[PDB]
């Protein structure tokens, strides 16, 4: 996956990459 906003978490957008 790739963290879009950086938190250190995956979440939205990022669970689809
Ligand atoms: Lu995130």
């Amino acid at each position: 996956f790739i963290d879009t906003n950086n938190d250190g978490w995956i979440e939205g957008d990022e669970l689809l990459a």
